[PDB]
């Protein structure tokens, strides 16, 4: 026990943490706090400075605090003094045994699969302004002007916690000709800038027309299949399930997006879309593709406190969508924003459930909402030692934060009776501003790499992404590449330690949230 109180405790892992995202070591950190404490007379200072001594003795205790702030450390080290549970009903039909999709062969053909995400157009882009103004969101009207001569915000954007304009946005689709030809798009939501603040519901549904018409200008005849973000509506990440009605449901959002989405999604598809934000539909035959709505899952949606448990009946309504794939022989592809590993403890752990009992069925997992070039891989249940899934974390399109704009294209098997509709390869395109906000600069998107060739695969399966981690975790020069590649070709000047080389390649494993037996092998 410690003398020490709930808000006490966080005024102690604020001066820290904060401090440790920089400062070079913990003791002048340390200091601090214990000056903080006499200052304010928060606690004794025996208190204080054996809270200090156990914050971060070692980084180890800490490496598994690398997720833990204050709130979430606090209630560990003080106690309960300082989220429902449910579970999915899955048919009682037997699983199939597990076996590899076949590879596949000579003469078979393979498909281009654009995806986009996290555009996130800002409206108010504005060159030469500050990037570093005081809001969550600069480089437009408001954040001001740059401070004696400083560079203001770039022309096609800026590496800083800013947005792009259309112009960016613009340039990325005219430039797709050598991506392509795509046989079809996905698009996982994230429409809207982060100006939270003054997003009203005209901004959002200009933000959706704006940029579906943008899109559909240059695909033309290829089907883009969207899901919904978090962004998409306002207040941010609101997203009500169903059973609230009136002005107040995401209906104004949902109805809008099926006349924006029409020439591309068929009429059952529309149906769902309009009532709960996901849908299902059959691109191709022997392939099902689902677009769930992953908000029902967010942490940040203030509207689960209602119900938390399976809202709109999503994963029961994905379960029979699996299991009618599974009798009809057809394999799925899931596309969604959120990914999985940062969902609710419950529906991530059922989520996890539901993808590891349709293995055989499932082919692709696809999110954004992460902004950077990550992978969460799926383990088997009774084990949690045979990967069998790969969720594919693309990066954005925005800048946001100190990022490159750039998509991602998959190279899956090809549209033929018996495909497997595998990801077989995969490759990420990126603008490099600091050569195109130069001086004559121009815009001119350049292929960063491509998966196999880079980490040298045989394959894109989850068994060679689960190999590709623990080669990282002891090949310090192939985790840098991973690094390069990470922040798409521009990596914060603070480079990866071994701490957080070990919080990385664990996130890659990391498919359920609040599973730390996933990364028992990176120590
Ligand atoms: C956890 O910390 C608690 C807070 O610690 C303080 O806060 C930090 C920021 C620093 O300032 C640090 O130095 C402090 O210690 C701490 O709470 C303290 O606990 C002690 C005893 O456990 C309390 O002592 C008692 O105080 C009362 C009130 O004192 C004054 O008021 C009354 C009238 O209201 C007057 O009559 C008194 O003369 C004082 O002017 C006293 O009444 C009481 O004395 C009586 O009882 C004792 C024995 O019980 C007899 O010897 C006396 O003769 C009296 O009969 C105590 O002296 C102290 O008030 C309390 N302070 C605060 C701010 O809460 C706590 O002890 C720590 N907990 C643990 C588990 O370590
Ligand atoms: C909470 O909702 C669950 C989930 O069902 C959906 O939730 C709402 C949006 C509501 O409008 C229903 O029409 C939806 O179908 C309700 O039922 C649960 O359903 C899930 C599977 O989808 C299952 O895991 C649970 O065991 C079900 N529980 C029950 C009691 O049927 C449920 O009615 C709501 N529960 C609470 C406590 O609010
Ligand atoms: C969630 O948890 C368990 C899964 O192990 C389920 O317990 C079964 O409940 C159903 C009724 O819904 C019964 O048919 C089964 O007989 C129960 N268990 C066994 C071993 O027979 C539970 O149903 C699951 N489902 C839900 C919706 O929570
Ligand atoms: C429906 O709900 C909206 C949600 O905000 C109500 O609020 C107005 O609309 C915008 C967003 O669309 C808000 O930013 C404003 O605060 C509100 N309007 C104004 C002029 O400030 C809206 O009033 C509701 N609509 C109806 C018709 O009742
Ligand atoms: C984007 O373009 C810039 C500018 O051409 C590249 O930055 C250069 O990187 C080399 C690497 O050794 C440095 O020596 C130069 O000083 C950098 N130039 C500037 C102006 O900073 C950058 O490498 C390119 N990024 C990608 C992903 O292609
Ligand atoms: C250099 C690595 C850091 C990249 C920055 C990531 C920002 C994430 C944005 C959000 N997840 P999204 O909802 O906009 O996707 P948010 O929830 O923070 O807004
Ligand atoms: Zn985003
Ligand atoms: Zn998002």
């Amino acid at each position: 026990k410690l003398n020490l109180t709930c808000p006490a405790c966080k005024v102690l892992f604020t001066a820290l943490n904060h401090g440790l995202k920089k400062e070079p070591n913990v003791a002048r950190v340390g200091s601090v706090a214990i000056k903080i404490c006499k200052m304010l007379n928060i606690a004794p200072l025996d208190v204080c400075q054996s809270a200090v001594h156990l914050f971060e003795d070692d980084v180890v205790e800490v490496w598994t605090r690398s997720v833990l702030s204050p709130s979430e450390a606090c209630g560990l080290l003080l106690g309960s003094s300082c989220f429902s549970t449910w579970n999915i009903s899955l048919p009682s039909v037997p699983k199939p045994p597990p076996k590899p999709p076949s590879p596949p062969a000579p003469g078979a053909p393979v498909s281009r699969v654009l995806f986009l995400t996290d555009l996130h157009w800002d409206h108010e882009y504005l060159e030469g302004t500050d990037p570093y103004c005081a809001d969550p969101l600069c480089c437009r009207r408001g954040s001001g002007w740059p401070p004696n001569s400083q560079k203001g915000a770039g022309f096609w954007g800026e590496y800083s916690k800013c947005d792009l304009p259309l112009r960016t946005l613009e340039s990325l689709l005219k430039g797709l000709g050598p991506a392509g030809p795509f046989e079809m798009v996905y698009w996982t939501g994230d429409i809207p800038a982060h100006d939270v603040w003054q997003q009203s519901r005209q901004d959002q549904l200009r933000a959706l027309t704006t940029i579906t018409d943008l899109v559909r200008k240059f695909l033309g005849p290829v089907p883009v299949y969207p899901a919904v973000g978090n962004h998409e509506s306002t207040p941010v990440n609101g997203f009500p399930p169903p059973f609230i009605k009136g002005n107040q449901s995401s209906q104004w959002l949902y109805e809008a997006m099926a006349k924006a989405w029409e020439p591309w999604l068929p009429a059952d598809a529309l149906h769902t879309l309009r009532i709960g934000g996901f849908y299902a539909l059959t691109p191709r035959p022997g392939l099902r593709l689902i677009s769930l709505n992953m908000n029902f899952c967010s942490r940040e949606n203030f509207w689960l406190l209602i119900n938390s448990t399976d809202p709109a009946g999503q994963l029961q309504w994905l379960v029979e969508e699996l299991q009618a794939a599974e009798n009809r022989g057809d394999k799925v592809h899931i596309i969604g924003h959120i990914p999985p590993g940062h969902c609710l403890k419950s529906w991530s752990w059922n989520y996890y459930k539901i993808i590891a009992r349709y293995e055989n069925t499932l082919a692709g997992q696809f999110f954004g909402h992460t902004h950077v070039d990550e992978f969460e891989i799926f383990y088997d249940e009774e084990t949690l030692s045979r990967p069998l899934a790969v969720a594919f974390l693309a990066p954005s399109a925005t800048t946001f934060i100190n990022l490159n704009p750039g998509y991602r294209v998959y190279q899956i098997d090809g549209n033929y009776p018996g495909s497997s509709h595998v990801v077989l390869d995969h490759e990420t395109y990126i603008l490099n501003l600091t050569q195109a906000n130069a001086a004559g600069g121009t815009p001119s998107w350049k292929r960063l790499y491509r998966a196999r060739e880079t980490y040298g695969l045989p394959d894109a399966m989850p068994a060679s992404w689960h190999n590709l981690v623990y080669r990282m975790r002891d090949d310090e020069q192939l985790f840098q590449t991973f690094w390069f590649l990470y922040h798409k070709g521009h990596p914060p000047s603070e480079p990866c330690g071994t701490p957080c080389r070990l919080a990385t390649l664990c996130a890659q494993l990391s498919a359920r949230a609040d599973s730390p037996a996933l990364c028992r092998h990176l120590m």
